[PDB]
């Protein structure tokens, strides 16, 4: 078959694995987010580089929770950095994650989602360890297969998944590459953003439904271009503005 | 069923539609990118806000083309902007797209991918119109269903798809929301980033295979953590450094 359809089939199969193998962990994570909102805590999401894309996909998003904030490490917010190679170097800088966390409004009881495919670099591992040391609840979105087939690059020798309250397995095989061509020597075509974005949307949707089930109107963001959307968004900001950090 | 699995099934079905309905347009777009590389032109990708995530997913990416550059409009690179509401306002600023394009290294014959779900705002429409006026080839990644059910917000009254050499339909139904709960009044849970990232990876993989089929070694990026990856990446930068703008 053609490369487009092989790649799309590989992404579909990964989404089936997530659906069929992570349904309980997704509900657990959604429940944790719901518990955090109900108990008055704050919600944050982080990833480095391309792992940042899934974190951004649930922040200030139509049909997403108004309460989800982005935790930003300058230089690794997407590949928005010059040179782009610096972003990869920053993932190995000990102390950066703690500088970001200590400066943030995150407190004990808050919930932080950490997206890291390999879970082996210093930044996301330190991110999780120090987050827990501050009393945060940590949800990891990580391919656990990496932990059994690679060595940690953190001084502790451990992986992201060793420091999460909840681990969501993003399934991607080591190498993040779904296609192989007889012509091409190296595998190519990564699906990890497809899968991590879908996984994150499932988690946040679950948290939103769980709050509804408890008789709590979920603070979802609405399109401005549907009547009442701006009225709705203003009420949510006024109700939850103290836990929303991307606007005032 | 539970919200996670319904959402994941909705994403799987969208990826099947893309697979089954866009295979020819994906190949055409991949071919255009291949033709652009072979003929000595430059490759760029743009989207505004959450449409930016799919553009970033093919830039400086392991298993992706080294030659794909990000076209950055300050303020709409992801939701990385304070306040996040500014990003939405910027999509309606006439003249921004032309300021970005004229300042870029893009020339006649180069290829530009424009990701816009609705294709109705001033920024992406002006982006496409002015890109074509400069002699660029434009590939749009857009949900065409929006053009038949909404009004354009560009002064011309037209949509992104009216100004593309190739249009890739991202299928998302108007509203970008896949779940409905009896409890919740408004639909929620958007899959548009899932779908646009997968669509973009298919296009770039197709371009890479097409170059291979022509006896051209595809300038893919390799992981640094596989032996020879850095040697490979350096040779590609040295060969194509004049068309790579995220590093020197």
């Amino acid at each position: 078959h053609k490369p487009a359809g092989q790649f799309l089939d590989a992404a579909i199969d990964l989404l089936r694995r997530v659906r069929d193998e992570e349904a309980d962990s997704i509900e657990a994570a959604g429940t944790l987010l719901a518990d955090t909102v109900q108990n008055g805590g704050r919600l944050f999401a982080f990833g480095a580089g391309h792992s940042s894309l899934a974190a951004q996909d649930v922040v200030y998003r139509a049909g997403g929770l108004a309460l989800m904030n982005l935790l930003t490490v300058p230089g690794v917010v997407g590949i928005d950095v010059m040179p782009a190679t610096l972003g990869s170097a920053l993932e190995r800088v000990d102390g950066l994650a703690s500088a970001v966390l200590d400066s943030s409004p995150l407190r004990a009881g808050d919930a932080l989602v950490i997206i890291s495919l390999s879970g082996r670099n210093a930044l996301p591992v330190e991110m999780a360890m120090h987050a827990r040391a501050l009393g945060l609840r940590v949800i990891g979105v990580t391919s656990v297969a990496y932990a059994s087939q690679t060595t940690s690059r953190h001084a502790s020798g451990t992986f992201l998944k060793d420091h999460c309250d909840i681990v969501l397995d993003s399934k991607i095989a080591v190498g993040d590459a779904e296609l192989t061509l007889d012509t091409v020597p190296a595998p190519f075509a990564p699906a990890s953003t497809v899968v991590t974005a879908a996984l994150m949307q499932a988690v946040t949707a679950t948290a939103a439904a769980t709050l509804a089930d408890r008789g709590i109107e979920p603070p979802l963001l609405r399109s401005g271009n549907v009547d009442g959307g701006h009225e709705w968004n203003a009420r949510v900001l006024e109700q939850y503005g103290e836990r929303i950090f991307y606007r005032r």
